[PDB]
């Protein structure tokens, strides 16, 4: 279809969607964190901070932090066994308090993973995750927020790809998905930066000691050109990731302006024999560099099977206006 046909279908799929309740949740959680240790900062991150709007089927992410974690505003995050042990421990404690205060709520401590996390379902249309002692999640939400503030309307491209990636089964929330919603946001931003619709923000300029624990609403307008700006962006995104991004030689990166190579990171076939993450092999078929973590591939679950699926789906979106027409 034309940019206009695509832009118009997408805007109609979002007309139901356009229509600071977080504060009340924040406070309920801090009631709990204060019961463990009252000197503890509670910080919001996730899409609610990236977008500045609180979505539909959308939970909130919080992290617990010490005064001195917050002062070490640019400190990296230890991947040691000591580092995780410590965080699993403070979340044990906070989990016990949540449960004592709120009987209706399910509170699960997840252990299959790189990052300890406590997962809360209240049922009332209230879900959230609490992590502990980590700055990179508030850091990278703040950076993608920086980027979307440059250009408020660009969030419609972002949101359109988020929803599609769940519809196609590519998204890591779905069984058999390989890139998280977070990884797709790195891709959209990377794309936008290569078209010159955003000026580069170096990742080291983001300081946790300077971010608002619960940041302001960034209002979302309806596209006023009937979605022409939008369907042109969608169609371009997909062209760029199909016939412009060289997945065999290049890495999707936000650490640098310009191209990053698989070769300069040692993100090669040889390296797949030696790289492991969660007692499992890491794949360097579709390479996405985390801005803050050491030598972390966000597309590390994109096996050669899943790299094929992604091409296939990027082609189908060209015709169906991201599965809307
Ligand atoms: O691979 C990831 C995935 C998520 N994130 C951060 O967590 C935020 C919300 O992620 P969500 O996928 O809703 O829930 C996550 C987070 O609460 C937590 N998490 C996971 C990975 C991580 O690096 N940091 C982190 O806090 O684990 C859960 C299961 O993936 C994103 O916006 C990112 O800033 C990442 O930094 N890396
Ligand atoms: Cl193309
Ligand atoms: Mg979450």
């Amino acid at each position: 279809p034309s940019p206009a046909v695509v832009g118009r279908s997408l805007v109609n799929s979002f007309k139901q969607f356009v229509s600071r309740h977080v504060d009340a949740t924040y406070r309920l959680v801090l009631d709990c964190v204060a019961a463990v240790d009252p000197l503890m900062r509670l910080y919001t991150f996730g899409s609610t901070v990236v977008y500045g709007v609180h979505e539909k089927g959308s939970d909130v992410d919080f992290v617990v932090l010490n005064k001195t974690d917050v002062e070490d505003g640019k400190g990296g995050d230890a991947a040691t066994q000591v580092a995780k042990g410590l965080q699993a421990d403070i979340l044990a404690k906070l989990a016990r308090v949540i449960r004592q205060k709120h009987l209706s709520w399910n509170v699960e401590e997840v252990r299959r993973t790189r990052v300890p996390v406590v997962r809360v379902k209240g049922g009332g249309a209230v879900d959230f995750d609490i992590t502990a002692y980590r700055r990179n999640g508030v850091r990278n939400s703040a950076l993608l927020r920086a980027y979307f503030e440059q250009n408020p309307p660009c969030r419609w491209l972002s949101m359109s790809i988020k929803r599609w990636s769940k519809q196609t089964g590519l998204n890591a929330s779905v069984i058999g998905g390989s890139i998280t919603s977070y990884g797709f946001n790195l891709m959209v931003v990377y794309y936008l930066l290569q078209r010159n619709h955003l000026q580069f923000v170096p990742p080291s300029t983001i300081d946790v000691s300077r971010v608002e624990p619960l940041p302001p609403h960034l209002p979302l307008e309806e596209p006023a050109d009937e979605g022409l700006e939008l369907g042109t962006q969608v169609l371009d995104f997909l062209h760029f990731f199909l016939h412009e991004f060289d997945s065999d030689k290049q890495v999707i990166s936000l650490n640098r302006p310009g191209i990053t190579t698989k070769e300069e990171l040692d993100w090669t076939k040889s390296a797949e024999d030696f790289a492991r993450m969660n007692g499992e092999k890491v794949h360097y078929q579709w390479c996405i560099e985390d801005p803050y973590e050491l030598n972390l591939n966000v597309g590390r679950n994109v096996t050669p099977l899943k790299r094929d699926f992604l091409r296939r789906h990027l082609e189908k979106a060209r015709d169906t206006a991201l599965l809307t027409i």
